[PDB]
């Protein structure tokens, strides 16, 4: 698939302003993950011992580690398309190493689409919403072909 111009500049538009709390984005989309996805709590060897949300928010390890996915995933939007570098390392880690299957990154991104929705309603209607579950879709979409290229396919 190939997002337009517009399509981009809404996307980063809003992801600008997550930019402005990295540490606090992060955080409240890995707990949005696990509360409504209890399974992926368990991929995560170091968080499988979280039992509430309050302790999940007072993990300063895992509030560290959402810094590092979104980071990682603000260097890939930032591609506008342009990622194959970005999503190697990402894939070989995840398929090999982490075994994260694509439903479970299909997870995550209702959990980011959730997020973004209650923080940033003014720059995130209907129009911007379409134009980041594209931006997300297109993500889930390559990292499919890598994973079956590396012998997952998840
Ligand atoms: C937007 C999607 C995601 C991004 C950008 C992302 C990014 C990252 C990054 C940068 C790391 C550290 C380096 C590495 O090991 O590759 C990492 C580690 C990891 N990821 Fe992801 N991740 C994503 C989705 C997921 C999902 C959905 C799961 C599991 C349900 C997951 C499970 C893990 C695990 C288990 C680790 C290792 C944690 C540790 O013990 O340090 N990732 N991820």
């Amino acid at each position: 698939m190939v997002l337009s111009e517009g399509e981009w500049q809404l996307v980063l538009h809003v992801w600008a302003k997550v930019e402005a709390d990295v540490a606090g984005h992060g955080q409240d989309i890995l707990i949005r993950l696990f509360k409504s996805h209890p399974e992926t709590l368990e991929k995560f060897d170091r968080f499988k011992h979280l039992k509430t949300e309050a302790e999940m928010k007072a993990s300063e390890d895992l509030k560290k580690h959402g810094v590092t996915v979104l980071t990682a995933l603000g260097a890939i939007l930032k591609k506008k398309g342009h990622h194959e570098a970005e999503l190697k390392p990402f894939a070989q880690s995840h398929a090999t190493k982490h075994k994260i299957p694509i439903k479970y990154l299909e997870f995550i991104s209702e959990a980011i689409i959730h997020v973004l929705h209650s923080r940033h309603p003014g720059n995130f209607g209907a129009d911007a919403q379409g134009a980041m579950n594209k931006a997300l879709e297109l993500f889930r979409k390559d990292i499919a072909a890598k994973y079956k290229e590396l012998g997952y396919q998840g």
